[PDB]
């Protein structure tokens, strides 16, 4: 393909309840959306990046802006363009994945549709539903919280993830636990909230049957996770810290993680996503899929990434109506705690232009 | 899809000039080809046995009758295939790595057809012509040698590889360092051939700057190579032991290897052949695609593999005429040293049935 | 001596009571036997694969085969042959270990036989009867199983070995424990169903005191193991993975085994086995014998080895009538959960004609 | 079997040169032979002790000893007898290895005799012939070294052994590599001579090539082999230190030897030994076969050892004439640089008495 040009657009998507984690308060979404251009068609991008720097380096505007000036015209000069050469030809740019991982997948929806293969077929898919799990965020109230647990549960969810924070642990496990029993799958996300020296605040949830403990600690502190990792009996999931293929295979190395959480805007891309995934499983390494309150584009791709072979944990692949009301795609609809694999070339969706249109906030065309 | 039968041929050709490994000397070549039957299209497939059991366990006679009587039928009692659901589905059946990659590659050539897709595309190709090395067997004489040597050298192939046996180690290392100079890539192969035992004669090639030893022992020592690295300066290669990226995340923990030799069928799959390509390039494990002797077939599928990433060393990814007066397919011919890769879906290649017909010896047509 | 030719025969024998593995169910035994032809006299050599390659890649067919046009010719061509050199002799040809090792004891039992030499003697016993254990496959149902223990228990056997598989491990052994108690002699055998990602799961043993846990991951997952082995209590042992000495060697080295189930045919023979054994010893690795239902051919060259003297637990050398109603021996019959080492020479054993040709299928002379 | 009794000798041969070792000077061997009394028939052992206790801390009129009043008695006592068997019996004996290996030795010929099988057989020997080397003791001076030396080259031996210690090291090692040249396989063997401390000096071999040092320190100093092995170029060799399979291992695992020296007395027995060439092999560590300047018993037993598989180096097993003018047996003579291994049964080989009771300076017959 030759790349003709990219539409950049700005969306903003009310989220159904406000989403609380160790960095803050959502309420809103403000997602970056690419249409890529090429002779034969459209593809579809979402970028995982949010308003401000606060998961992570990257927020929406440094994205749009690398975007803008580095990236998409990087791919404009060249000759032929195809989704694994992105990559090379982005490569002299230090960082910006989930910006590049972005432009990427438009770029290989493109790719994709083309061929009439779907992402799921381009990955690997050898499922065609995933079990889907849900994250809770933050409450005020263990009651508050309590409720909403069992909201989830009861809508068919597989497994519950509680977002904790200092003074939100323990408490909150030990409710959940002791309300909904031991059988249910629970697992907790810190977001990078404590430090080592709050391991036995952290050995506390020893008792839990925790699956996992996902980033407890900051991302650069890979050595720190292994050291942990000794001093708790709940098993180490990373996030954050997993930018690359490389990094999941150092940190495994080192004893950091045991469990991973594929992201693949953080890592910088659908295609160096299934890397991962290919890395953790030759380690024996169980990984599963992370979230980024996605459109259904995302989402989409979540869900075709999620039914490779490794991905033996349920992941944050929740219904549509979790965070939005309206989606600007059809809706991603749960069904025995499972979502199905779309089946149409690229994403296997698209965005309802009406709906799109509603949510657009800007729009810019790079050609 | 869904596979609807698989055509087993048996084909025989005959080498342009006799090849000498560690383990026997061969003249002519015996293959096994499947052409898959799909509501979509056909697929080929190429098998990397040999006649006996000699680089490894498996073997044409063998091959064949697994694949007839449990690979094959096992996919067509699916309900739905795709290459990348060959795995799973034949994960009953242990080891049979070389058969099962060879169904898995007649699958995905017919189901990349399908999507008018090439190989290379699907496997991540990021380059369009490759670096070809060459084969090198064992010689009666040094001189011989040389003169082999000498040529490959001028149709332009861009490092050497030498078969090298207890016998014919250092002497014909010696011989052409000393000749053709030290500019020269060079690398060495045992196929097993040595022992731990064997380090201090190996260490002898310490002084030829040779870019590395392939397989210096036993398929199955692993930690007899990280050991023989700690007593060696040539770098350690292994092919025979990498059987998976799973095996090959083993051995390079174990730092039982340095330059990885990817090699397809030995791996169960072009498919996972990719992951043990992926795998190293996580660990700073250069990567070069083994061959096997193949045809056009193999050659073509083995070519676009060679364009990925991670493939930093010349392969023996040589021309068609390096073997065969006749391939079955468009031959491959050096342009500069490298070779191009395809660009027409699937192989991008395909056997020219008269060809073909030609060195048939064998075929059977395995359906429901 | 010098080798005239050998006999290939193909027996089918029925099982008592359908066997279930994780590799699946079976009913019937197919088996290879063969019969070398000396000047001197004949011996025999039994085949420990089966119809298809689910435990390992090889298969009755497959070893035919190799046998029939490989090695029974390779050994033929040689001017001197001793079971010792018969590894020598056919070391060009990659694997077929089973194969392999059926031959040579068809080589050994003639040789021994002709030095009137028994298999014991010749091995190294020291003690002149060993303890049985018996191999008990998954049931349908708890009770079923129960039962079935219960049954075992009551002949006399000295120990259990329950096979497990995702779907029946706790429960099952929960089930033995409490019934049974906790004097009784109990061990596991996944047959390579479990994967690393399981661990959790199979720390779920730790509780039940069983003596081992044999093969939970696969054939070549020895790191796995070793890892394995630092997360539960259950201790591991390895069949499936150990094919040599040098295995051996190596998985104790790498601390991926405590205890070590010697196959003869799975190690390439019983000269093998020996060596396996002595390396086992060696480093302080109990071992003990493991069996693939043989006819009393293998059982009674087994026996043999059992009695070898680090074979410290009760290996899976259970009464000819464990799975034969009627043994082409003379059966083996549980005298105080012992069995008797043979006296003859050779195996001790030999094939009761009448018996044999009742169950024999297919015959093939190579000279 | 059963045992009927042990007949017991001094035997005393002189030797034809005096050989020197970092222990002191032999000019005269004392040996400790049995007769085993079978049923059947007889076996015959031989002992490795010395007239003192400098190797290690066994020695003749220990042995006896030891064998007269606990260990023969121990079998007596039993029921059935096998070479196996002998073992665990006397267990409950600490020690004494060279002493039950023996005793083992004598047993195990009556048994293989009575079997008509060789020791060879028994042990799985593969080869016919064995290269031999030859063990060269500490000289006065180099000329008469160098002139030994050469003698020995002559005669045919394939490898050169030098007994060192400190102040003949490096310059005798100098002067054979120098006169001689770089081709020529050689070792030297200090029986326990150094120190960690001499490292520095040892490592002064580095430069010559030699294939081994056999055991620079003590018996009971592994760890500092293996420190040592850090520091020297020269690869480590165990003797004194290897009593057992599993002392093997051990050394092995702590990375204190490379090769190991297999001296069937010292690790006591002949069983033992192949024990500890397996677990060599399975380590991939060489072995070489070790000598106690034994009679044509030993010798016979010691040949067929060393036709095992891992016996991938020459052993101490020169021709009878390297010692003894006469031997008590049909002397072993080189033949290539190599020595037969026996084919009759049991070490199919057997004294000739005068050679014999010419030489016996006592005799005790033990039994029930
Ligand atoms: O998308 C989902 O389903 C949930 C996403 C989630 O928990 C999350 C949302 C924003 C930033 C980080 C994370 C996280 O998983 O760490
Ligand atoms: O395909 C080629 O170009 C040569 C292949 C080759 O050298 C070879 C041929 C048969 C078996 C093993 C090997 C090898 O490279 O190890
Ligand atoms: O012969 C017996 O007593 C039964 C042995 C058995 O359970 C078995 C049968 C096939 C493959 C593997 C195994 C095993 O012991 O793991
Ligand atoms: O038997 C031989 O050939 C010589 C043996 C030898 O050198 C020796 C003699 C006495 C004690 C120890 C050793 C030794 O090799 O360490
Ligand atoms: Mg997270
Ligand atoms: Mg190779
Ligand atoms: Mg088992
Ligand atoms: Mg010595």
């Amino acid at each position: 393909m030759k790349l003709s040009g990219v539409e950049l657009r700005r969306v903003q998507m009310p989220l159904v309840a406000p989403f609380r984690t160790s960095f803050g308060t959502q309420s809103v979404r403000e997602l970056l959306l690419l249409r890529a251009v090429t002779p034969a068609g459209e593809g579809w991008g979402e970028c995982v990046t949010m308003a401000g720097p606060l998961y992570s380096s990257e927020y929406n505007d440094g994205a749009e802006h690398v975007l803008r000036h580095y990236l998409i015209p990087a791919l404009l000069a060249a000759e032929d363009i195809t989704a694994a050469k992105v990559t090379p030809l982005l490569a002299k740019f230090k960082g910006h994945r989930m910006a590049k991982g972005a432009l990427e997948m438009a770029v290989l929806d493109a790719e994709l549709r083309a061929h009439e293969r779907s992402f799921a077929a381009e990955l690997g898919s050898v499922r065609d539903s995933v079990p889907c799990g849900v994250s809770v965020g933050i409450m005020d109230t263990i009651p508050q919280l309590l409720d909403v647990v069992g909201g989830y549960l009861d809508e068919g969810y597989v497994r519950i993830k509680l977002k904790i924070e200092p003074g939100w642990d323990v408490e909150p496990v030990r409710a959940v636990r002791e309300r909904f029993g031991d059988d249910v799958l629970l697992q907790v996300d810190a977001n990078t909230a404590y430090t080592l020296g709050d391991a036995p605040q952290l050995a506390r949830l020893d008792p839990f049957g925790l699956l996992l403990i996902e980033q407890p600690l900051e991302e650069e502190d890979v050595l720190g996770h292994a050291e942990l990792a000794r001093r708790i009996q709940t098993p180490i999931c990373l996030d954050e810290s997993i930018v690359s293929a490389r990094a999941a295979a150092d940190a495994i190395k080192l004893g950091a993680v045991q469990i991973v959480n594929i992201k693949p805007g953080r890592v910088g891309g659908y295609l160096e996503a299934r890397r991962v995934h290919d890395v953790c499983a030759a380690h024996g390494i169980p990984v599963w899929c992370g979230g980024m309150i996605e459109t259904g584009l995302g989402r989409a791709a979540n869900v075709a990434l999620a039914s490779l072979p490794n991905f033996t944990l349920p992941g944050d692949t929740s219904a549509s109506d979790r965070f939005y009301k309206t989606d600007i795609t059809e809706p991603f609809v749960l069904s025995g705690g499972h979502l199905p694999v779309p089946t149409g070339p690229g994403l296997g969706v698209a965005p309802i232009p009406e709906l799109l249109d509603e949510v657009t906030t800007a729009k810019v065309w790079i050609g």
